């Protein structure tokens, strides 16, 4: 017998003690080795309720990633609360590694194995584990990168679809690669992302059809962000320590519903912190080819309000709350206390 409960989790990873890469360093001192032979118990015809939108596991992963960035990516100048903090800001080795989240004695993690599970409600196929799967703490907006894929159909996730103020997480069942490069050798900050147009438009059409099922077959329209900070209006992410801001206008235009899609990007030194603090400024980009090839595995969407009297629903890429990023991976888990 058990019950829903919150407790302090610990982490496990396969980090290398000899790596200077910041994630490896953090996990080496903050986590333990992973279990080579993990045990999993499938509960016989047990029904459990989940709520990915109210899961303390999310808050804890957030806290880990905040501390990791706080120790690994200190900017030259921090602007928060009115005070100005200056300090050294050397370039680092940066490449996210999988982090496992595990429960201590007296506790266990319940895992929903239901196909097409949306993250909330009852789960029929439930198993118990000590640790989650390996989750890379990838920080980004608009597009979710290097995450897990839905096993069956594309899944739409939201705490409340009817509430347009609540973020929508689209969980893809097929990866679309995004190839971002800052070429070696008139602007060290100019960059670009290449994406297979055929693959993207096909997936996006599948997402459209999926959104129809949730919005009474209303017409689904995609549009670029209306306004807001650059971190939100553009696809923001960190590649090799450098902050990339990419213009995704070409991705979200309800027209191509063929060739290569080249998104214009730029590396920014001055960033609005996702931690919520304030503003941070980093040193200029390192020289040479700066390249990151990522899997697009999900999308963060915000729905336009004031469309109730029309046959259209408008969706725009969003994000900014990194907790949603962790939710996209932790949705199927919950902690319970055993006796
Ligand atoms: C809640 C709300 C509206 C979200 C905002 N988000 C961000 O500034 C953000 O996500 N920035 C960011 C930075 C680097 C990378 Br790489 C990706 C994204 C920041 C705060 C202060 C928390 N307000
Ligand atoms: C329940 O989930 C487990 C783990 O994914 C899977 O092996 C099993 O086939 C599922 N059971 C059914 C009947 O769907
Ligand atoms: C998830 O599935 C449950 C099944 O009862 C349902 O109540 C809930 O509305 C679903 N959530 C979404 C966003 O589809
Ligand atoms: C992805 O999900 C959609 C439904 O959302 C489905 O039609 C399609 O077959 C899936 N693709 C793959 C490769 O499973
Ligand atoms: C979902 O959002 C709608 C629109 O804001 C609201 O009227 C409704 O109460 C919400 N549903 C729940 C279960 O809170
Ligand atoms: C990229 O996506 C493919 C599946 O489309 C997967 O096999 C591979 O592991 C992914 N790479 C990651 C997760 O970094
Ligand atoms: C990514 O794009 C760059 C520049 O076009 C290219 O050199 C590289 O081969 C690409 N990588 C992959 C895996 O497609
Ligand atoms: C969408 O249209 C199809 C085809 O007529 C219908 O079967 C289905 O019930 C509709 N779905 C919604 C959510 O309105
Ligand atoms: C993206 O590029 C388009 C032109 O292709 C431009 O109109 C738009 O302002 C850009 N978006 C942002 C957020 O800068
Ligand atoms: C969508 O693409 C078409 C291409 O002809 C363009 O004219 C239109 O302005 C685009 N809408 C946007 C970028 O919102
Ligand atoms: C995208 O993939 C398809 C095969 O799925 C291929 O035919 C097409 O050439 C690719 N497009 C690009 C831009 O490479
Ligand atoms: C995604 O994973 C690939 C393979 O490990 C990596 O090269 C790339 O830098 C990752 N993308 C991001 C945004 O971290």
């Amino acid at each position: 017998v058990w019950k829903d409960a919150d407790t302090t989790l610990f982490c496990a990873s396969d980090a290398k003690a000899h790596e200077t890469e910041v994630h490896n360093v953090w996990a080496t001192h903050a986590c333990v080795p992973t279990d080579p032979n993990p045990q999993e118990i499938h509960l016989e015809n047990v029904t459990e309720n989940f709520n990915m939108w109210k899961n303390n596991m999310v808050e804890q992963m957030q806290e880990d990633v905040i501390s990791l960035w706080d120790q690994s990516l200190q900017p030259c100048v921090k602007l928060t609360g009115g005070s100005v903090i200056k300090q050294a800001c050397p370039k680092i080795s940066f490449d996210p590694i999988p982090i496992h989240y595990c429960t201590p004695a007296g506790y266990v993690i319940l895992k929903c194995n239901d196909k097409n599970f949306n993250g909330t409600g009852p789960c029929k196929n439930v198993s118990s584990v000590q640790c989650t799967h390996g989750i890379k703490p990838v920080v980004s907006t608009q597009l979710l990168l290097n995450g897990s894929l839905a096993e069956e159909e594309i899944i739409i996730r939201s705490e409340n679809l009817t509430n347009n103020a609540k973020t929508i997480i689209v969980h893809l069942n097929k990866s679309v690669e995004i190839n971002c490069t800052r070429p070696s050798n008139g602007d060290i900050r100019k960059a670009y992302c290449e994406i297979n147009g055929t693959k993207w438009n096909k997936v996006l059409k599948q997402v459209t059809e999926k959104l129809k099922e949730h919005f009474n077959n209303k017409t689904i329209i995609f549009q670029p962000p209306s306004g807001g900070d650059l971190e939100i209006t553009m696809h923001s992410f960190n590649c090799r320590g450098e902050f990339f801001y990419c213009n995704t206008t070409q991705l979200f235009n309800n027209t191509c519903i063929n060739g290569t899609i080249t998104l214009p990007c730029k590396i920014k030194q001055i960033i609005n912190m996702w931690q919520g603090t304030g503003q941070a400024m980093y040193a200029p980009p390192i020289d040479g080819k700066i390249n990151c090839v990522s899997n697009i595995t999900g999308i963060l969407l915000t729905r336009d309000g004031g469309a109730n009297n029309t046959s259209n629903e408008t969706f725009r890429p969003g994000g900014g709350n990194i907790k949603d990023n962790w939710r996209s991976e932790l949705y199927k888990y919950k902690v319970v206390q055993i006796e």
